RNA sequence: UUUUUUUUU
Protein backbone atom coordinates (compact mmCIF):
# COMPACT_ATOMS: atom_id res chain seq x y z
CA UNK A 1 0.00 0.00 0.00
CA UNK A 2 1.34 3.22 -0.82
CA UNK A 3 -1.01 5.17 1.30
CA UNK A 4 -2.03 6.12 4.77
CA UNK A 5 -4.45 6.83 6.93
CA UNK A 6 -3.59 9.70 9.36
CA UNK A 7 -6.27 10.89 11.83
CA UNK A 8 -6.84 13.29 15.02
CA UNK A 9 -4.84 16.17 12.76
CA UNK A 10 -4.48 19.70 14.07
CA UNK A 11 -7.67 21.60 12.99
CA UNK A 12 -6.98 24.01 10.28
CA UNK A 13 -4.03 22.49 9.20
CA UNK A 14 -3.05 22.80 5.51
CA UNK A 15 -2.41 19.33 2.66
CA UNK A 16 0.64 21.16 2.48
CA UNK A 17 2.02 21.90 6.24
CA UNK A 18 0.82 18.22 6.57
CA UNK A 19 3.48 17.19 3.80
CA UNK A 20 6.55 19.31 4.46
CA UNK A 21 6.26 17.57 7.68
CA UNK A 22 6.17 14.20 6.89
CA UNK A 23 9.02 14.56 4.12
CA UNK A 24 10.95 16.47 6.82
CA UNK A 25 10.22 13.71 9.64
CA UNK A 26 11.48 11.04 6.98
CA UNK A 27 14.55 12.82 5.96
CA UNK A 28 15.60 13.54 9.45
CA UNK A 29 15.14 10.07 10.41
CA UNK A 30 16.63 8.73 7.54
CA UNK A 31 14.09 6.37 6.63
CA UNK A 32 14.20 7.22 2.90
CA UNK A 33 15.28 4.30 0.53
CA UNK A 34 16.35 6.64 -2.63
CA UNK A 35 17.18 10.53 -3.05
CA UNK A 36 14.20 13.04 -3.33
CA UNK A 37 10.56 13.21 -0.85
CA UNK A 38 8.38 9.87 -0.48
CA UNK A 39 5.39 11.56 0.35
CA UNK A 40 4.41 12.96 -3.45
CA UNK A 41 0.69 14.36 -2.16
CA UNK A 42 -1.88 14.21 1.13
CA UNK A 43 -5.51 14.67 1.24
CA UNK A 44 -7.19 16.67 4.28
CA UNK A 45 -11.13 15.96 5.19
CA UNK A 46 -11.38 18.50 7.49
CA UNK A 47 -14.68 17.47 8.77
CA UNK A 48 -14.04 14.24 9.34
CA UNK A 49 -10.79 15.40 10.94
CA UNK A 50 -8.65 12.98 8.71
CA UNK A 51 -6.29 13.12 5.91
CA UNK A 52 -4.51 10.30 3.66
CA UNK A 53 -0.21 10.19 2.72
CA UNK A 54 0.86 9.19 -0.83
CA UNK A 55 4.16 7.69 -1.17
CA UNK A 56 6.19 6.68 -3.94
CA UNK A 57 7.31 3.40 -2.76
CA UNK A 58 5.71 0.85 -0.86
CA UNK A 59 8.83 0.21 1.49
CA UNK A 60 8.99 3.99 2.44
CA UNK A 61 4.87 4.48 3.36
CA UNK A 62 5.53 0.42 6.01
CA UNK A 63 8.25 2.99 7.32
CA UNK A 64 6.36 5.79 7.84
CA UNK A 65 4.19 3.83 10.01
CA UNK A 66 6.98 4.15 12.77
CA UNK A 67 5.73 7.53 13.30
CA UNK A 68 2.51 6.40 14.73
CA UNK A 69 1.51 8.99 17.68
CA UNK A 70 3.85 11.20 17.12
CA UNK A 71 3.36 15.16 18.40
CA UNK A 72 2.25 17.37 15.74
CA UNK A 73 0.77 20.49 16.65
CA UNK A 74 -0.39 19.68 20.30
CA UNK A 75 -2.26 16.57 18.64
CA UNK A 76 -0.83 13.15 18.78
CA UNK A 77 -1.14 11.90 14.76
CA UNK A 78 -3.04 8.41 14.66
CA UNK A 79 -1.43 6.42 11.66
CA UNK A 80 -2.74 3.44 10.13
CA UNK A 81 -3.58 1.37 6.98
CA UNK A 82 -5.79 2.07 4.69
CA UNK A 83 -8.97 -0.16 4.85
CA UNK A 84 -9.15 -0.69 0.83
CA UNK A 85 -8.70 -4.41 1.92
CA UNK A 86 -11.74 -6.04 2.45
CA UNK A 87 -13.21 -9.16 3.59
CA UNK A 88 -13.73 -9.90 -0.54
CA UNK A 89 -16.96 -11.92 -0.59
CA UNK A 90 -15.53 -14.16 -3.42
CA UNK A 91 -16.67 -17.10 -1.83
CA UNK A 92 -15.07 -20.75 -2.56
CA UNK A 93 -13.70 -20.18 0.74
CA UNK A 94 -9.40 -21.01 -0.22
CA UNK A 95 -7.29 -18.41 -0.29
CA UNK A 96 -9.03 -16.59 2.84
CA UNK A 97 -11.04 -19.10 4.82
CA UNK A 98 -9.49 -17.46 8.50
CA UNK A 99 -6.26 -19.43 8.94
CA UNK A 100 -5.06 -19.64 5.28
CA UNK A 101 -2.83 -16.44 4.81
CA UNK A 102 -2.18 -15.30 8.31
CA UNK A 103 -1.55 -17.77 10.51
CA UNK A 104 1.56 -15.85 12.33
CA UNK A 105 4.70 -17.92 12.36
CA UNK A 106 5.28 -15.94 15.49
CA UNK A 107 4.00 -12.84 17.15
CA UNK A 108 7.09 -10.90 18.50
CA UNK A 109 6.71 -9.09 22.15
CA UNK A 110 4.34 -5.66 21.67
CA UNK A 111 1.30 -4.10 21.74
CA UNK A 112 1.18 -2.96 25.39
CA UNK A 113 -1.21 -0.02 24.80
CA UNK A 114 -2.76 0.41 27.63
CA UNK A 115 -6.51 2.30 27.65
CA UNK A 116 -7.60 4.68 30.91
CA UNK A 117 -10.67 5.67 31.92
CA UNK A 118 -13.06 7.77 33.98
CA UNK A 119 -10.55 10.26 33.49
CA UNK A 120 -12.31 13.98 34.71
CA UNK A 121 -13.66 16.01 31.42
CA UNK A 122 -12.03 18.76 32.57
CA UNK A 123 -7.99 17.39 32.11
CA UNK A 124 -6.43 18.18 29.17
CA UNK A 125 -3.45 16.44 27.62
CA UNK A 126 -0.13 17.87 29.24
CA UNK A 127 -2.49 16.87 32.45
CA UNK A 128 -3.21 13.71 32.01
CA UNK A 129 -0.24 12.57 30.32
CA UNK A 130 1.67 13.86 33.93
CA UNK A 131 -0.55 11.32 35.63
CA UNK A 132 1.08 8.34 33.23
CA UNK A 133 4.57 9.79 33.16
CA UNK A 134 4.87 9.57 37.08
CA UNK A 135 5.83 5.50 36.27
CA UNK A 136 8.00 6.21 33.08
CA UNK A 137 8.37 7.80 29.50
CA UNK A 138 5.94 7.36 27.48
CA UNK A 139 6.14 6.43 23.72
CA UNK A 140 2.46 6.75 22.52
CA UNK A 141 -0.18 8.88 24.15
CA UNK A 142 -3.46 9.95 23.06
CA UNK A 143 -6.48 11.34 24.82
CA UNK A 144 -10.04 11.00 22.58
CA UNK A 145 -12.04 14.05 22.14
CA UNK A 146 -15.49 14.53 21.03
CA UNK A 147 -15.11 14.89 17.21
CA UNK A 148 -17.58 18.75 17.43
CA UNK A 149 -17.51 19.53 20.88
CA UNK A 150 -13.49 18.83 21.27
CA UNK A 151 -13.57 18.45 24.91
CA UNK A 152 -12.30 14.80 26.36
CA UNK A 153 -14.83 11.89 26.05
CA UNK A 154 -13.19 10.52 29.41
CA UNK A 155 -11.15 7.88 28.53
CA UNK A 156 -7.13 8.01 26.52
CA UNK A 157 -4.84 5.59 25.22
CA UNK A 158 -0.90 5.13 26.22
CA UNK A 159 2.28 3.13 26.04
CA UNK A 160 5.20 3.39 28.26
CA UNK A 161 8.72 2.71 26.60
CA UNK A 162 9.66 -0.22 28.89
CA UNK A 163 7.13 -2.43 28.59
CA UNK A 164 7.62 -3.68 32.56
CA UNK A 165 6.63 -1.04 33.84
CA UNK A 166 3.40 -1.19 31.70
CA UNK A 167 2.34 -3.74 34.80
CA UNK A 168 3.59 -1.60 37.41
CA UNK A 169 1.41 1.28 35.59
CA UNK A 170 -1.90 -0.90 35.95
CA UNK A 171 -1.45 -1.93 39.88
CA UNK A 172 -0.50 1.69 40.78
CA UNK A 173 -3.39 3.93 38.74
CA UNK A 174 -6.14 1.46 38.00
CA UNK A 175 -9.03 2.15 40.84
CA UNK A 176 -7.14 5.33 41.82
CA UNK A 177 -10.04 8.32 42.89
CA UNK A 178 -9.92 10.93 40.03
CA UNK A 179 -12.26 13.94 41.32
CA UNK A 180 -16.00 12.09 41.60
CA UNK A 181 -14.84 8.89 39.10
CA UNK A 182 -13.07 5.97 39.60
CA UNK A 183 -9.82 5.33 37.71
CA UNK A 184 -10.04 2.25 35.25
CA UNK A 185 -6.60 0.42 33.72
CA UNK A 186 -6.77 -2.34 31.94
CA UNK A 187 -4.45 -3.62 28.96
CA UNK A 188 -6.19 -2.07 25.68
CA UNK A 189 -6.40 -5.60 24.11
CA UNK A 190 -5.81 -8.24 26.58
CA UNK A 191 -4.32 -8.25 29.89
CA UNK A 192 -6.69 -6.60 32.90
CA UNK A 193 -6.12 -9.40 34.91
CA UNK A 194 -2.98 -10.76 36.84
CA UNK A 195 -2.45 -14.38 37.40
C1' U B 1 -19.65 11.26 27.02
C1' U B 2 -15.25 4.15 30.06
C1' U B 3 -12.04 1.67 22.92
C1' U B 4 -9.52 6.46 19.49
C1' U B 5 -14.77 10.37 12.76
C1' U B 6 -10.22 5.33 6.66
C1' U B 7 -10.15 7.74 0.91
C1' U B 8 -8.78 8.25 -4.40
C1' U B 9 -11.67 17.15 -3.48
Amino acid sequence: ARRLYVGNIPFGITEEAMMDFFNAQMRLGGLTQAPGNPVLAVQINQDKNFAFLEFRSVDETTQAMAFDGIIFQGQSLKIRRPHDYQPLPGMSENPSVYVPGVVSTVVPDSAHKLFIGGLPNYLNDDQVKELLTSFGPLKAFNLVKDSATGLSKGYAFCEYVDINVTDQAIAGLNGMQLGDKKLLVQRASVGAKNA
